[PDB]
Parts: C-alpha cells; sequence; structure tokens
C-alpha cells in the first residue's frame, strides 16, 4: 500500500515543504506514459513528470546513454572539454535558428535564465529586466525577480530594475482599441510606461513563448515580432525562455521558430534534460564574443559535464529521429479535438488553447461571464487522480483555473484517448 | 590525438565561454582518480573533477544505482513522493547534527544557497545578507550577491542589503590587538560596522566553513562559535555552505561538526552528488514549520527527483561504509606531510593549510614578505599537467596564489605520493 | 543695460548650470506682477516667479512680517517652540480639511515630499511608492525617485520600489472602453499591474492634484476619489503634493477640497512661502501619533523656524482676508475666456485647460492630429518675452508643448488682459 | 509665563513630532547670543540656534539686507539671473580654495548634499556612495542613505550602493598597528573591504571635516589627504560637507583649508544662511562643464533666489570684515581653556576636543574605562538650561555623550566665561 506509516512518518519528519500539496501515494515506478504507486496502479502521466519527460519515463535510449556515460565519463573539472559537450553545443547551434551559435551547458532552467540575464547585463552595460506579469522563470535571484505569475511577496526587495508588462491574453483581453483587442497597442502602451519608469538602463526582456504557469498563454500572431522590435529599438536583448516550449512540445523544435522570430538568447532546460537536470543557453556568436571581451563568467560545478551533456544529445537525437516534433502535432491534435469534444459536452469548459502537446483548458462557472470556477477546477483535478490520470491545474487571480496538459511526445494514441475519457468522467463526477 | 581539428573547430564555433582557459586536451574517459585524454594519458585528478567526485570517477556503486533508477524511477512531478527521496532526506536528518531535521532535495549549490537565503528572508521578515569578503556561493542572484571572492563587477547592482565582512585569515592577518591577531576582535569590529550600515534588516550570515575559492581559509578556533553568537544576538540565521566542505572532505561528515557549531541552515551540493547534479538544504524542524506557515516556496523541476535522490543516498552510504570520512584524514595526512616536505625543499612554498583532503599551498616570492609569486604559481600549475597531474591555483588580490588540492576520498596511498612527486618535479622545473 | 559684461563674465565663470537656459537679462527689481531688467523694462510675471509668488513680488505685508521677525525672532534650535510656529501649524490644521491635524514646518517642496514619504514608510512598515508617469515631486532622493515627468536617467538606480502609473489625460487619452476614455478602468488596469509587480510592500501613492510640470493635467471627475479607494484597499497612504495647487491657486484653498477627497498626508511649499523657502506637511493626528510611537524623525536646521513660520502665516492671512482664493477664480476665469478667444483666432492652440489661476495652453500643429508643434511653442514663448511678458512652456514626449500660465492671485484685471494681448501678438509674430 | 495653556494645547494638538523633546518654554525673542522665553529669561545660546547663527540672532546687518531685498527683489523664476546671485556665486568661488569655481545656490544642507551626490553620479557614471559610520548629511534620500550616525531603521531600503567606513577616532580608537592607532592603516583596511563590496560603481565619498552630530570627530592629521588619495585612486569624487564646519566656525573660512586638502565638491548651508535657509554647492569648472555636457539638472523653486542669495553675501561680508574667522579662534581658545579647566575640576569630563568655536566635551563615568556616563550627560544638560544656558548633548552607541558647544562667532568674551561658569555649576549640581 500507499499507506507505509513509516514512510509517511519520515516524510513528515524530514521534508522541507516548498509548495503545493504532496500527492498521497508512493510512486514505485515509471515507464512510458505511466507512473505506478506502491499498489501498482498505473497513473497516466499528463504532465510529463514536472513537464520534462519528453520521451516519457525511462526511455531505453536514455537508459543506455546514461548507464554508458555514468561508467565512462561522468563528471569533470569545468575547464576540461569532452565529446558529448562539443557534440551537444554543436547540435544545438545546428538545430536552432540562424543567429544562435554558441551554447552554455548547465543544469536548471532558473540557472539557464540567470546565465542569460547576467550575459545581457554584461553586454548592454545595463541592469533593468522586463517580463510578463504572469511570467515564471525560476526560484532563483534574477530568475525570481523576473517572475511575476507568483512568489514575489515576503522574501525581500526584488532585484533592482525589475518591471513587468501585461501579457497579450486573447481569452481575457483588457485593451480596447476601436472595439477590438488591440494587443499590439497594449504593447506599445505598456512600453511607453516602462520607458517612463526606466533609469535608462533597459538591458532585456525576457519571455516565455507560451506562458505555461501563467495559464498557457500564447503570444498572439505578430506579438513576438512586435516585441522584438521593441527591444531592438531600446538597445535591449530579447531572451526567450523555452524551458517548456522548447524541444518539440509546441509542434516545432522551438516555439520562436513558429513566429519565425529569433531571440538574442534562448534558454533551455526541462524538455532538454527530458527529466534529468541539464540546461542550456544559446546565443549568437557576436553576443558571445562580446560577453567574452567583457569577462563573462558563469562557472559551475556541472557546467560542461559529460554525462548530462551526453543525455541531452541522445534526447535531441531521439527526438529528431522519431520525428517526435511531428508526433507532438498529431497527438496534440488528437487531444485538442477531444478537448473540444468535452468542451461540447461541458459548459464549465470555458476555453481550449495551446499548441502541440501543450494545451490548457480554462474552467469557468459560465461562458458568458468567464467567471473562474472556484473549487470546481480542483474537484476535476482530484477526480482525475482517482480515475488514475495525473493532471495539473493553475490558478492565478483574474482567471478560471487552467489544466495544463503536457503528455509525452512519445505518448500513444490510445494513451491519448484514455486521458480524454478519464477526463470527461472526472468532469462528470466533479459537477 | 588531442588534436581533432574538427573538435577544436566546433569547440571554437559553438561554445560559450564562461571563465578561465579550456584545457587543451580531449578527455576520453575517467576512472577512479584519473581522467584520460584522447591520447590515453592518464591524468591524476587532484581536484576531484570540479571538486565534486568524492568516490572518484565512475564508482561502480553509483554506476549501479544510476543505471538502476534511470530505468526504474527517473523523474517525477514535484509534488509526488518516492522512496529514494524520503530515504535521503531522512539519512541526512540523521547524519547531520542535532537541530537539522528537515531537508530539501535540489540540483546545484547556488541553487541550494538561494533556497536557503529565501528561507531566512521568509522567516525573519528581513532581507540583508552578510558574507565574507572572499566568499563564493554561486553564479545566481542571491548566491551571487553574497559572493565576494569574485564576479561582482559589470553585471548591475547586487541584491539589495548585501554586505561582507573580512574573513579570519591567520596566514595574512590584518587585525592587531596587543601585538597579536585578535581575529575575534576583528569579528566584533566588523559587525559593529555592519550594524551601523543595517536598515535594521539583518536576516542572515552565510559562510563557508573553509573558504575554498577564497584560498582555503579555515575559520580559526572559536570563530564559528563566536560568529554564531553574532547572529543569534541580532536575530539572524547562520547558513553554512558545505558544498565542498560537506560530506567527509575535511575529515568529518560535516565541517561544522568540527567546531561542534550547528548552523540554522546547512547547504550541500558538490560532494553530495559526487559529480552528479544533486543538491540540498537542511534545517531545523522549527524553522521549517515557520517557513511553512509563511508559505515558503521553492518549487522546481527537479526538486525531489528519484533518480538524483537515489544517487546521493548511495553516495552517502558508500561514504559511511567505506569509512571514507576517515580515509580522508589518513590520506589527508599523508598528503600534508608530503606538502610540508616540499615546503622544506622549496621556499616559494609560503604556506600549507586546510583540513582533511582539502589543502592549499600558498605560493610566495619570499616567506619573509609573503609577496605573491606572480607567474610562478601558474608555471607550477602548467608543469603539473605536463607531468600528468591535474591541479588548481587560485589567485585573489593581496595573496600568493593557492593550489587547491582535493583528491578523491577514494584516493590510494600510492596515488597520493605520485601526486606529491609530480608536484616536487613541477616545482623543480617551474623555478 | 542688460549687457554688463562683467556680470555676464562672472555668471559664466562661476555658476553651476542646473537646467534650461538663463534668461538673457538682469532683473533689477520686482513689484506686484512685475519684474524689471537692468534697463527698467517691466516684465509681466505670468508664472508667479518660479510658480510661488501668490501675493506677487514684494507684497508690503510680507515685507512687514519679514522685517519684523528678522529683527525679533529669526532662527532657533529645532527643539524650541515659538508663536509663529504654533500659530501656523494650527491655522493650517484649521484651514485644511477634516482629518488633517498636525503639521511639520520645513523649507522646500522636495523636502516636504521626503518628510511625507518617510512618514508613510515608517507607518506602513513598507517601502514601495507609486506616482504618475508624468509626475514631478523634487530634485531629492525619494522625491526624485517618485518623479517621472523628468530627470530619471544617468544618475544611478532609483529608490527601491518605485513605480508609476499613467495619469488620467482627457486631452490625449489612451484607454478605450466601449468607445470612450474609461479613465477609471485605466486606473483599475494599472493597479492590477502594479499589484502584480509589488513585493507586497505598497506604502503610498503620491500625486499632484493637477500635474503641473506634467502639462497641467487635472485629475478627471471621480479620479481622486477612485484613487483613494485604491490605496485604502491596499493599505497604502495617499500623499497629495499641493506645492503648486495648494493655497488658493486652483480657486479653493486646496485642490483636494475640490474633489472633496482628503489625503493621508498633504504637502505644501511654493505657494505657501509665496517666494520664500517655507514648506510643510500636514497629517491626521492618528498617523502622527503612530509615526511618533515608531520614532518618526525628520529633524532639520530650519524645521520649526520662527521667521519662515512667520511669513506663511501672513501669507495665509492675507490670502483669506483678501479673498484671493476667489480672486483667483475670477481672474482665472477672466484669463480662460481670453485664452479661448485666442484659441478661436489661432489653430495652433490645441487645448485650454486648468483651474483657477492655473491654466495651460497646449500647442499643436493641427487639432485633428494633435501633433505637437515643434519650435512653435518656443517661438511664442520667445516672442512673449520680447513683448515683455514672462511665460513657461513644457515639453514632454507625446504631447504639444504646454504654456503654464500662473499669475499672482493678486493679479489685476488689466494685468490679465495685457498678458492676454501680448500673447495674441506673440502668437501672431510666431507663426 | 511659559505656561500659556492654549499655546501648549495647540502645540499638542497640531504639531508633528520629528525628533527629540520640545523645550518647555516659549521663546519670545532672540538677540546676539541670547534667546528669551515668555518670562524674559535670557538664555545663553551655545549652539548658535540649530548650529547656524554665525553672527548671532538678529544681526542688524542681515536685518538690513533682508528687509532690503524683501521689498526690492524677493523671488524669481529659476531661470532668471540677478546681482546677489552672481555676486554670491563669485565671492564664493573667490573665497574658496583653488579648484572651486562654480556654485549652485539652494536652500538646505540635505539639499546641497543631494545636489552634490547626483552631480558625482552624473559625472562618474556611477552610483555607489561612501560615508562615515557616524556621519550625518540630511533627512532626505541620498543625504539620508549616506547618513550613518542615525535614522537608518524602519523606513525601507536605503539607496542602492551605500557604504560606510569607520571614522578616524583618536578618543576611542579601535585599530592597532604595532601598539598604536594607526588610523591610516584603518583607512586602508576599510577601503580594501569596500573595494571588495563594490559592484565596481564607486562614484564618491562624502565626509564632514569634523563629525558634528557623530560627536565632534576631527579627521586626524593626514587623514583627509590620505582619503583624497583613496578616491582619486578609484576614480571617485570627494564631496566635503561643511554645513557646520564651513564659514569660519573651525577658525578658517573652510575646514578643508586647514588640511590644505580641496575636495571635488564642497557643500554649504547652516553657517552660510546664518539662520536663514540658504545653501550651496561649489565645484571645479571642469566638473561643472562635464555635468553640463551630461545634462546635469537640479532645478528648484528657490534655486538662485535673490533675497536668500542676498543674505549669504552679507553674511559672508560681515564675516570677513569682522574678522570673525579669527574671532572664532580667539574665543574658541578662550572656551577650550575654560573647558579644560572644568576638566581639571571634574573627572566625568573625559575629553575636550574640536576646533575653533566647535568643541565637544565627552562625558564619562571614569577616565580609565571611558565608560559613557549614562543620565549624567543629560542632568548636566538639564541643569544648564535651569542655569539659563542652552546646550546640546549627543549620544551615540559606544561613547560617553558629547556636548556640542557652538556659540556665535560674534560671541563676546564675557559671554564666553558666563557659559563656562554656568557649566561648572551645572556640572556641580548634576553630580
Ligand atoms: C562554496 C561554494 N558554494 C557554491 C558553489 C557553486 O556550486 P554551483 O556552481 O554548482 O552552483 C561553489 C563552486 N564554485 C566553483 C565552481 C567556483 C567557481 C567560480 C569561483 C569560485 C568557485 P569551485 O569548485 O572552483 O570552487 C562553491 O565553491
Ligand atoms: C518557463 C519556466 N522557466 C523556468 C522554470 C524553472 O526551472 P527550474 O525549476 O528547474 O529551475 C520553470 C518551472 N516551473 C515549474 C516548476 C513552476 C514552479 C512554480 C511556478 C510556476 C512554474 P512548472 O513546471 O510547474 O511550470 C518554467 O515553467
Ligand atoms: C553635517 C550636516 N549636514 C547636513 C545637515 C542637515 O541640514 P538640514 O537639516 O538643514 O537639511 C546637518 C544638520 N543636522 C542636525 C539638524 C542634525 C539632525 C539630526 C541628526 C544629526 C544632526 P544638527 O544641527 O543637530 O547637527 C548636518 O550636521
Ligand atoms: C509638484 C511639485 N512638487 C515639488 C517641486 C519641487 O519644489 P522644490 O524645487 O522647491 O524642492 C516642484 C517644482 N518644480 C519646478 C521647479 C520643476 C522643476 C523641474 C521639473 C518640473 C517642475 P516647477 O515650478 O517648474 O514646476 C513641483 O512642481
Ligand atoms: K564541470
Ligand atoms: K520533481
Ligand atoms: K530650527
Ligand atoms: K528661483
Ligand atoms: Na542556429
Ligand atoms: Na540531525
Ligand atoms: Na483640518
Ligand atoms: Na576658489
Amino acid at each position: 500500500l500507499n499507506d507505509d506509516a513509516t514512510f509517511w512518518r519520515n516524510a513528515r519528519h524530514h521534508l522541507v515543504r516548498y509548495g503545493g500539496t504532496f500527492e498521497p501515494m508512493i510512486i514505485e515506478r515509471a515507464k512510458g506514459s505511466f507512473v505506478y504507486d506502491a499498489d501498482g496502479r498505473a497513473i497516466l502521466d499528463f504532465t510529463s513528470g514536472q513537464m520534462s519527460a519528453v520521451l516519457g519515463h525511462c526511455h531505453p535510449e536514455i537508459v543506455s546513454v546514461i548507464g554508458e556515460y555514468a561508467g565512462k565519463l561522468d563528471h569533470l573539472f569545468s575547464e576540461m572539454l569532452s565529446r558529448p559537450v562539443v557534440d551537444l553545443a554543436t547540435r544545438l547551434a545546428n538545430i536552432t535558428p540562424p543567429g544562435l551559435d554558441r551554447a552554455l551547458l548547465l543544469s536548471t532552467g532558473a540557472e539557464s535564465n540567470e546565465a542569460a540575464i547576467r550575459m545581457a547585463k554584461l553586454v548592454t552595460g545595463k541592469y533593468e529586466i522586463v517580463g510578463f506579469a504572469q511570467s515564471w522563470h525560476g526560484m532563483t535571484g534574477a530568475a525570481a525577480s523576473a517572475t511575476y505569475s507568483a512568489g514575489r511577496k515576503g522574501v525581500g526587495p526584488a532585484a533592482v530594475g525589475s518591471f513587468a508588462i501585461p501579457a497579450p491574453f486573447t481569452y481575457r483581453p483588457r485593451f480596447e482599441r476601436n472595439g477590438a483587442y488591440d494587443y499590439l497597442a497594449e504593447l506599445d502602451y505598456a512600453f511607453d510606461l516602462i520607458d517612463r519608469q526606466s533609469s535608462g538602463n533597459l538591458a532585456a526582456f525576457i519571455a516565455e513563448p507560451i506562458l505555461s504557469s501563467g495559464g498557457i498563454i500564447e503570444l498572439p500572431d505578430g506579438y513576438m515580432a512586435a516585441l522584438k522590435r521593441k527591444c531592438e529599438a531600446r538597445g535591449m536583448l530579447l531572451i526567450l525562455d523555452e524551458a517548456q516550449t522548447g524541444v518539440g512540445r509546441t509542434g516545432t523544435m522551438f516555439a520562436c521558430q513558429r513566429d519565425g522570430v529569433t531571440p538574442d538568447i534562448l534558454t533551455l532546460s526541462k524538455t532538454l534534460g527530458a527529466g534529468l537536470p541539464l540546461a542550456a543557453i544559446v546565443t549568437s556568436a557576436a553576443i558571445e564574443e562580446r560577453a567574452h571581451e567583457l569577462g563573462y563568467l558563469f562557472y559551475t560545478t556541472h557546467v560542461s559535464d559529460p554525462l548530462p551533456a551526453a543525455v541531452g544529445l541522445r534526447v535531441l537525437d531521439v527526438v529528431q529521429r522519431d520525428g517526435l516534433v511531428a508526433r507532438a502535432n498529431v497527438m496534440g491534435d488528437r487531444l485538442r479535438r477531444g478537448l473540444l469534444d468535452l468542451m461540447e459536452r461541458f459548459d464549465c469548459i470555458g476555453d481550449v488553447r495551446g499548441r502541440g502537446l501543450l494545451l490548457g483548458v480554462e474552467i469557468v462557472k459560465d461562458r458568458r461571464t468567464k467567471e473562474p470556477a472556484d473549487g470546481l477546477g480542483a474537484k476535476i483535478t482530484r477526480e482525475c487522480m482517482n480515475l488514475g490520470l495525473s493532471m495539473n491545474i493553475v490558478q492565478l487571480p483574474g482567471m478560471g483555473g487552467v489544466f495544463r496538459i503536457a503528455p509525452p511526445l512519445t505518448v500513444s494514441e490510445d494513451e491519448i484517448d484514455l486521458g480524454l475519457s478519464l477526463l470527461g468522467q472526472a468532469i462528470e463526477r466533479a459537477l
């Protein structure tokens, strides 16, 4: 059973709590799109673990590379190069858009965002950073100072020079222009404000292509592009955080490629390590060079570690080779339909959005008022689990809670439907 | 050969530079206390990789656990518990001093320091942090704002409320009291200054038991204790960073245990993951509880990941079981002697210090002036490599450069001597 | 002549420049609504000096009190009370709205704003301050960090926690709601943003009733009130800066009295000292009491100085007694008409706004595009002077430049017209 | 009587409290070295009011100029020059040391310090400011962020980049070097610390020649000079705050002239306005020019106001003409003797220090322990008043309280003795 008192005792005894509620179960294992409790119940994993596992749990491929490097070239002195590392950096420069040339191999996405931030500060000679008001970039310093969806209160001043502008939100729009959501004018309008608040030290703007934690918010057609122009105009970099959007999830190797808009620095992590702690940043050779004349430093213990580097390559590989970017479009599409189908059955389903295998369903009391469904969201969520389907709901202020659906790119068709089905059920029971 | 032009081309083409110089070689593998280039030359690893590898490269044990979890329970949703995790947290609460009860399982040491910092801020309601002027805590935000040994310039204001006090340095003392280094009075004296600079928002003091990057600086007899009293007095926590000192390196499971002084939060990483990216913090159940009433949040992708958690346990295990804490005292002692022996041969050897398997040798032009040996340090360093022994020199302002010697706790006797020998040679050639 | 080479030499030799252009003349004297150059040309003063002189230059009354105290009770030890001081504080508590009880007697408006700011910080336990994006509060620290109309660049980070929201601007509105300027929704909308940027440390909002330097921007009907509710809602004070609006200029003793909305702290200076350096703040007895349990400190050299205190009382007096608050409505009205009249003659006159004897005329290229008239504004300005009428134009980004008309409350009818006339002329010549 | 209930009622009713205790009396007038209560008791003014009145109360000269300008050229538009202004700026450039060329005419000393600070920030492109730990510069922003003697707690973060170093204190020295107070090494030692804390943004160091509020602390022989070299070395300005030291008080027109060391910017206020609110800064023509290419702005209401400008000139004049700089040495000397004489009588008199007519007497329990005399200081103080002599005691942490004696430069011999005498009495009664 999931009841091991000792387990729970200790769990109670020795764990720091750091957010949310602990799932009442004891996950004994995980394969493909499933995890299994201490009872052996298979739980359909619709979040790809913590939104990482892009090949699912325990993909034989990773298992091979892993074992392999673990016993061959594990960890090294940060100033010693090895193959995996050069291979990965290169691949990366290779599969990323033009203008992305050099990479830095780290461990976490907050980390990756910090590396990025420091780098723009170093190169602009500036310190002011701007993000979305519903952004999420990490638990650490800069990353954290740029994070607005949550975690700002009770932990001291943020980093000097932190600003945020509202994010273009077609579902709950608030900027009218001639009777329409002129989200482009919003942009303008925000920036003029920011402009007015600047000490004249704009260094960058950081952004998630689709705000995951912020509620699956997709930057509307032309935004990014407009955005980019905003930075360029003010001598700021545009850092694109693809911790969740990167690596095929949205149906392209990289979300920014959808807009055909390439940032100054791009950052990767979750989907890159596919469950393992590997992160990275990528930038143009020009920016790198300058960072370099300027002494850029971001030296870590695991910066450039063979084993981790090994793993992302393999991932990368697999991805390509299995055409998972596309598999993600297919299934992503299969899922949507299903979602809309439930949306047809159920009124509380106020919205179906996202891209690829990254969708969110917004819960409302009534479509007409788009009034957030309080408690409802979680009942559904709660019921899913009973039903043996793992899910994730996000609740910000101002909006119905959002289920964040992000199943493995290796997910199967059947797997899809199943989720879909348990969901309708859970919606059924939940009302 | 180490000459693969393509390798170097790409390396040149696609790598972000983030500090130092890249070793001109191509590390093909690593076992026990050695790494091996593309030619097959075995290089004696005196830094334990990036000061992590406490069981050396590719310890069969880790290789087993690793493979094992990789294929069984890899990565999970941050809000789902598993065995490795509870086991590790517990062990940890167990092998740490009394008063350390609950743990948080993360990935990096900067990370771990950030988690810690936020936590004191959250619990004190304050934001001012104080470290040593030659401190090193990480590349990220808070960690970085607390880091004084290096990296402060050209990247914007630091975090609000950052201060530093000089570190008790017996080798290059600057505080006289009745014709002696009254480092205790220094303490007092600094603090009164800090006190005077505070907005009245002292939240914590963060410190490395022995300043590694700062030049292997050991907090003198009674310091820590005195220090602790300084915090307690001002309602501040004392966070102890044992990224390098922790886990047996200094000859105790934990350096703070040497002083018999237990901090408010302790942080682990390098030596904990033994090469792999695993980190942690540990705190009292009281502090945890409060952090918790207060909403402490530090949610990550890899917070509480089975595979990594798995690995540290094994490490931990091995350590105990192989009595490596002690092996570290033994060999650590074997090494020192040797060091002093060279010190007997060579005048440029101004100082031999450290603890356990963490020693540093300070290079001077003359013992009498303790004038840093410029270029010398690196020649030696350079020559070691030729000799096929990996080493690390640190050069701060004000002091002869320091070799930081930190070989695996699994290092052999012979291995020791060998290093020792190549070193004398390298010193010989270097003069 | 205005040509004294020596004068100009020295002027060139020894003056720090601190903004704008120096009037090419040598003001020998000033009486009533006029200043006179070294040639004896009388210059009609439409700005009340630097927008202070509310009784004009050298009002016999002030001259009496001044002389008087100068020779009786000049300056004292900040901790010694005298009559003028208690009298003034009282009057003030008396002529200000209910809820304004205790006063602090200082010297400048920046000063006064600083005293205010510290006081809210002290009492809320918070540090975040919010102003208008086109605000002006002073050259000093906090005042300066809250100032957005200008002076933010090249002088370092601003004070931690500084934000701004756009100001309700009916002339160049940018917030649509159902095809109308819903400036109320703007409010809401801004605040939600701010809310999202807060570290949870909102202490206050500071605001000019009518943005003087920002272009004579009058807070639209219901704004203030709405605003106040915004603060109250978030536990913030509302500080009202009446450096220019206070003391009868807008046609009420205090602008806030127009809205019938009373702030947490009110600040006075320019119009209070009527040319002399006297400033003040006023707050409720409750806020004062608390500031006091909390150790509020704002001790100066001239805090509570008899002579200055003497002067404001007299002013105050005179004002009442001469019913200048009303005289300001009358003439203020006389002026407007005239303005609109010119507005009838001249298209470049895009807008006539303000209150009382505080009006501004916005210069545009064409009414239809409201495109700022570049150079034009200054020609007019330039021509006025030729014509022997002193004027002031303000030019922010985004809007036609604004003449800021603020003649003495003691101005005469004829005086009015004259200005009016020289203005039409100057407009005539300027096109 | 001093008992006017109404007076006290209102006083209670409507005064903001801003530090200290209100003298229980009602000052009806003030002439020469005296103030007089509502009973007519003459109180010997040993603090020159709030340490300003350098010609005493109501000097006929000021009374003349004052009346004069009040009725001729009172206040003007900040961008209009007049005689007094150019005259004063010039005089000033004239009586100040070489290298001080251009002046800015403001109203307060905090103001003056702010103007200064912004100016160094503007010209260095930096933002970090460094002062003494027992400094006092003003109640406002920057001034306040640089103030360490007091007022730092409970009012939010200070300005970004604020540091302090201990002040050279011969009376309670804490820096030993070979058994002596090597205050020079202290300097060095502090700076190395600061250096280590800098983000690399040192813009200036600000300092009082003699720390008035900090306890009459005189920068020891060679300090200033050493100091200056410290700045020059790091590209920082040295701003000298002579609010109290300036204008003849220490026995030179300017304290810095004593050291023969000229700062980058010098600031004046208290002693400059001799009771009236006039302040200023003075800088080299080079710094001014640059500030100017860079857009330096510090525009106020009273910047460059004829009346105030008029007053300081007159002061200045008088000073010269009456050879008060010297009168201050004479009497200053007369006072000291007297002080030491009491010091001979009384053990609680631990120290007699200062310069010119700026001395302080430190109260101790015993000379041997230099243990601050708690309560004692104030009894004396309290008794003085009874005796009808106004005095001021300062009590910081770590030191016996200090009477700050600063009588008018116009003080008489007899006046001196009298003070002296009431003091011995008060000491007598107080024990
Ligand atoms: C006490 C301490 N805490 C946290 C960390 C950071 O851990 P992470 O890097 O994994 O986040 C380090 C690591 N610093 C290194 C990489 C470094 C790098 C640059 C300067 C000094 C030391 P080094 O091993 O050479 O000392 C450390 O010493
Ligand atoms: C865009 C983005 N960038 C960086 C990161 C941080 O990566 P690391 O955690 O590994 O450093 C995250 C991860 N955030 C999680 C854990 C989170 C947690 C809390 C609030 C929102 C999202 P979630 O997966 O639930 O979205 C992320 O979304
Ligand atoms: C060196 C210095 N610079 C600026 C100023 C400020 O001038 P303004 O007050 O006019 O702006 C002062 C004045 N401080 C007094 C009021 C004070 C008050 C509180 C603590 C210490 C000293 P004090 O006269 O008692 O010393 C000062 O000493
Ligand atoms: C609302 C407000 N509050 C405080 C102050 C500052 O008072 P002090 O200057 O005396 O401290 C001013 C004065 N600003 C002037 C000098 C200015 C200067 C520069 C930009 C805008 C306005 P202006 O008169 O031209 O508007 C002010 O308008
Ligand atoms: K590494
Ligand atoms: K996890
Ligand atoms: K006073
Ligand atoms: K003026
Ligand atoms: Na690319
Ligand atoms: Na323990
Ligand atoms: Na009132
Ligand atoms: Na001079």
